[PDB]
């Protein structure tokens, strides 16, 4: 498999270069922690290493070094789905792993890999998933299901049975696959057994991943397949410092396999700060379109926008800190609504609020960024082909998250980083200290 | 009950003076952050906060400012059972929460929370422990069990319902109890299907939470009760840098409630490099009994510590690089040896290694440290009673260790800290800007 | 327990005295083997080893040397419950070991330990049993449940980590003792799901063995836990040589564990040939009593036997193997039912073809002995009480037949005697040779 | 079917044959019974009939007359399938019933017999066999799933009906065929279950019954359906004694179908002294190469051979309770290993041990036979294909040898022997009456 063939004359080179980075460099400093981060969550301070995704606050989230527009038309294409013109994730993780765009046949491997995995998964797996009520929340589900694969964690097993730190890597690529592999399968699961009546559709052997999971759904509608490649290349990562993929490193760093370093992550990205804004987006332009007995004029939606901001609310999907630009997660899923769907009620608003919020942030000017992000598009493309679960929308997220989260721990596994191991502070003894302590700076 | 009406007071004067301590002091500078933490797990660098409890070198861990002697024996003791002489994690736990010592009323009304919520673990929690097959590791059940109860959960819904951050800890509190109170009927349920032929023992209403993990395990001597109220005492807590409480907080910070977070701390510790130490120690200790056809005399314990250092091994259980002194956490465990099995071989090869050891790390001169740890001790402790399962012995700790966790859930919620979001740095940008940072000093 | 003490003396005696006899006896001829046994099933050959039980043609079966009347009359009477008549099986199964008889406290320590070890039969147990679809004959659930409980074998688990052969005997006490107090709750949980709407009665933790057994299943009543000691003493053993027991010793022999070759057993045991009579006794005697409107005449049932016998039947309940008079566990169920259910219409039946029957049967003039045996009994004493499911009777016998197979298994374990392998011979070569071989 | 036609003409000649034996040379003597007989499992005593085969002390196995080579290789060679080498199990089951050598057309009519029933596996068997904790042994599993489709016994139901005695061989022939269909996939979600991720794969209507198994299993390359063959051809038989075939016999003679004689027949193929040993060799050679961290020397094989005698343990894989020279099975499965493995590792120390283990067992003096049983060489012929589970090599073993136990009871049932009921001795009676009874000569 190409992509395991390079990834053994990478890794090797990777690892010398970040052991050469660590002795040489190491006493470098970047910058001072503060009291400051300890009671404010890190925010800022560069505690962690992600070599998959880099934010750069002019142009927006790149992949290895390339926009997301870059990959997804023109010569630096990823490559589709036979008649098709999303690029596929399988292909976008072959990327993340080797920082290389990978060719035709590269890809073909990999959804072949997840193809045939995809039929292996374990009975008690789901046995495990009907023992719990089914009113149970859909991200509780796919982490608890995720979780009791670890049975056949292949690191796990091979870290047992004595294994060098060099073969980490292999065996972390190995259960990826495997794990990869799962998701779709599980996340149908939950979905056909809450949503659907408890009916149970099959992979489809000749599909592709992410048209797979839509399959397995009980979607076949070439937009639908077309539009799950796009929303799992777009969310497939973004750094290592995000809750979910954090919690991934962190519980990877103790050599704790993918089943239980990722299924922990699930349980962050579940939380309420990290999973939930798709969804209140959505809520939100459905009550516009309550509100108004349709779509608003660009005034009636000015003056809404000036009521929302003047009681001291928020907009939601707009004006977060870290770009200064319009996220081109957005511009990805705009691009495909004014294709497929432009006469959709809801993606008008959505289209209307593109125009008119930035205009109201701006003239309101109490957000650095006026413009919005990957969460304001996702849930009109969703709802407007059925897709209409919006508990659920966290469990579409996490699917696509493991790619990001996979790479990263085969990468850190390869370079061989060492126990997170922080040190946490009392108040007691900021107490004490404080009045001594240096200012930031001198 | 007293712990809560306790918090309501406590915890608005604790959010007030830490909104102060970020205002005032957020701009002061602890040290240097450098290249090196980034690539090296963060070893060293004071990112979180936890007032639960605090390692000081020279002396060891402290729970609230007390040492273990000032609370196991000394001028500040716990409460014990009736007839007992260990300290009810249940107090501890009172201690970690409130930052003040339980009287005996305190401790009796945890004690009978844990209790009567000992009888609520949901019968869906035993159907998902049973669909996993019998040879699944016990701390994948383990962190499983826990994650399906996560239905029951009261931030969960309660933050559906809109709440207010201001009732955060209240939430936290009552979940806190209910998932505490199933930690033990969970740990029981697994130990008997995979190792005592599935059969199964029901919670005694009269018995105290560590006494009842025992009593539901199938051991019910007094001794074991004592050992076990001891071992929960001992591993509550350590800081919160550690992966396991660290991912609590972590998880914790996204708003994801006590049953995600503790899950997820618990597939932390079943990771090979934090949960598996005191394993490791007691195969050591079984290996030398082996080899030496019983307790070795000083001279072959040296011979073979020397050969050990001279292959470049460690000895397990000892020179670890943050304490200077013997860890208090294997005194108070060598004093409960001495007093009550004084006799079991292993423990005397454990005994002779507290004398022998250190001498040979010292003239070795390579550890900063020549005394050993927790982990050094609990083992030999646990196999003298027949608790024999080496895979559980991470349950155990995972158990103890959910007192801790759930007391900085609570806190750092009534806090109102925020979430968890450091900045991660590529090795294209460091590779590019290196040669041109200044170095730390 | 007295019962281990004493074993821990006996089997190193036992075993050096059999390691004398085989060193010095093994060439001392008893018969001769013959064609006939290799097609006959072994009928005559002296081929196995017990020392629980003898069945004399002339006397029947004798438990270490004692008689039932000496066990359950007198002189030499085992204890029975409190107020109780009947011998409780306990008693029977610690004399089956020893070859001693057991005092009251020694009765009581074994019933301590089956009421024990009667709460950890595992849950995966009944989880097992559930999965069958519960139309499945109950001696198929019986074994499944037994075999399924093989996970907590200690022989298997001390066999693996490696034991001495001296070993062997501790290893099948302790497994037994598990099984005998397991079989109780897995025969009631069986007779509740099949037959009582699937509600599930716990052990009474002050109730013996036998009583257990009828209180799980329902029926808790003084004659009726009088009915099940006796039954329990009466089917307990009979020699090495039947099915179930031979089957118990064979698969023993390989070193295979209480729960493989009891459940094998068992498996015999549901064979129409071994473990049906009972019923087929019944359902003749209630023939009769339909036809007939009630107790027929002396006429009525001795016309009804010669149609038995000449539609090509055989009278059920009547002739054995190798007993030549009346079968002691038939006349101590006789004294059973005289006592407490003397009027019951069926036994009244039972009753009268005692006097009749033999007549019939000598005349016919095949049956080597027309005398009747247990199965001719046990049937309308269980009717009686309100016992009726017909197929689960066999259950009770393996319950008790238990206990002959568990003390054999340990004995022999004891003795360290080696696998049975006989040798097979072919029909090719017999009708070669058959001519130039001696005669016996 | 041609096997039925034939068997309807057969039996009732074996039948008339036998009972004229039984009538003319009933009282023929064929040797003395001793106290040696009662007290050391019959060992030499002519206790038992069987016509499918013949274990001969000085050459090994004979079916129906012909030796193994005659059968894999000679002038009678069985039929393979397409393209293939080793013989059928499919066709030497047709010569166990009828004595007669198969066609091509004969062992296709078998195959497609399997291959239609393999579908009818109930699915409550799938239901006993999750019911039983994943961590049970094989064996276990097996024998339980065999027994739970004792509910589906033509032969129980048309015995319950009343059905005459001449019917009897043709209910266990139907049962027989359902039952032998049933073991491979019976055994392969055991396989499955426990060693492969509980995933399933389905039969393969294409496929012979032994490749069908493998498949099932989930290996498809030629040289391993070539294994499978000649495992399932090698372990089929051997005559009545064996306990597993005997305990086949002993409870079939009470007239219970084949799933409660052959699942009783499979509590006994499990013993350690039985079948079972093929998962003790490996587990014994595993051991070996442990300790010396390879392929020993001689000398530390001897060593290892005297410690595991002197410590009162079996080595396992030699030793025959008739045989009393090298087991022609074991030279057939030498002669497979030489052609398509010879240069692996495992199969070196089998080499070794062939040359080294009987030396030691002729200067330990207490075997009969000093020489390689089967068991000692299949374990290595699968861990080669990456078959590498040995406590399931005894379920394959089963499966193999129901065409022996189905063949047996079939014929037996046709000849109407009776219940098995042999005379039990007390050592009581034995000591009185011993000085007073002839020496036999
Ligand atoms: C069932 C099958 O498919 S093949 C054979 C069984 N499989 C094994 O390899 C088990 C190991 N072998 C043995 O134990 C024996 O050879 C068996 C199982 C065949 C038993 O057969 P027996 O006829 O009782 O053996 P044999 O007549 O040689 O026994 C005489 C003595 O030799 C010993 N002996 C025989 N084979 C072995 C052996 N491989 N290792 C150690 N001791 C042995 C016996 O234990 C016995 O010792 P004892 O006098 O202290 O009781
Ligand atoms: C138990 C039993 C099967 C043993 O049979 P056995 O060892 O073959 O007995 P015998 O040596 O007395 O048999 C000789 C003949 O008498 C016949 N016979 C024996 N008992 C008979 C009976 N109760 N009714 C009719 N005929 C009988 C046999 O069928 C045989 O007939 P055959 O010569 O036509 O073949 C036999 O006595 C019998 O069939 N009994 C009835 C069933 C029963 O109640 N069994 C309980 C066993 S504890
Ligand atoms: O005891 C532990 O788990 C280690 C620990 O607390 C820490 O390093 O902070
Ligand atoms: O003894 C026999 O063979 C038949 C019998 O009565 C029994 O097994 O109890
Ligand atoms: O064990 C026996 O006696 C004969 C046999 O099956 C065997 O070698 O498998």
């Amino acid at each position: 498999m190409k992509l395991k063939e390079r990834l053994a004359e990478l890794i090797p080179q990777w690892r010398a270069e970040v052991a050469e980075i660590r002795k040489k460099y190491g006493n470098r400093k970047t910058m001072d922690c503060t009291i400051g981060h300890a009671y404010g969550g890190m925010r800022g301070l560069k505690a962690l290493v992600c070599d998959t995704s880099e934010v750069f606050p002019d142009e927006g989230v790149k992949f290895r070094g390339y926009t997301i527009p870059e990959l997804r038309e023109g010569p630096h294409k990823l490559p589709t789905a036979e008649g098709g013109f999303e690029p596929l994730p399988e292909g976008l993780w072959y990327l993340l792993l080797t920082g290389e765009l990978p060719t035709e046949e590269d890809v073909k491997e990999i959804s072949a890999e997840f193809t045939k995995r995809m039929q292996n998964v374990p009975q008690y797996v789901f046995d495990v998933l009907r023992a719990m009520p089914v009113d149970t929340h859909p991200m509780t589900m796919f982490a608890a299901g995720i979780l009791a694969m670890q049975r056949e964690s292949v690191f796990a097993k091979r870290y047992e049975e004595g294994m060098r730190r060099e073969e980490h890597w292999e065996a972390m690529l190995e259960d990826s696959l495997n794990m990869l592999a799962a998701l779709p399968v599980i996340a149908a699961y939950i979905y056909r057994r809450k949503y659907k009546g408890d009916t149970h559709i099959a992979p489809d052997p000749n599909l592709d991943w992410s048209a797979n999971l839509a399959h397995m759904m009980g979607f076949d509608d070439f937009e639908v397949y077309e539009l799950f490649r796009l929303y799992m290349f777009l969310h497939s990562d973004h750094e290592g410092g995000n809750v979910s993929a954090h919690t991934n490193l962190l519980v990877n760093s103790a050599y704790s396999d993918i089943y239980r370093s990722f299924s922990a992550a699930m349980n962050g990205l579940a939380g309420p700060l990290h999973g939930l804004a798709n969804q209140e987006v959505l809520r939100w332009i459905q009550m516009l379109y309550k509100k108004f007995g349709g779509v608003p004029t660009k005034e009636q939606l000015e003056r809404f926008a000036w009521d929302t901001l003047n009681s001291g609310q928020v907009i939601p999907g707009y004006g977060h800190a870290v770009l200064r630009v319009t996220d081109p997660r957005y511009v990805a899923q705009r691009d495909f609504a004014l294709k497929h769907l432009p006469d959709d009620e809801l993606f008008k608003i959505v289209s209307l609020c593109y125009e008119v919020i930035p205009e109201v942030l701006k003239k309101h000017g109490k957000a650095k960024n006026p413009w919005p992000n990957v969460d304001a598009h996702s849930g009109v493309l969703l709802w407007h082909y059925g897709i209409r679960e919006y508990d659920f929308y966290t469990v579409l997220f996490g699917v696509s998250r493991a790619l990001g989260c996979t790479a990263q721990a085969i990468l850190v596994r390869g370079y061989m980083l060492p126990i997170e191991r922080p040190k946490s502070i009392t108040t007691r003894w900021v107490k004490e200290v404080a009045e001594s302590l240096p200012v930031a700076g001198s």
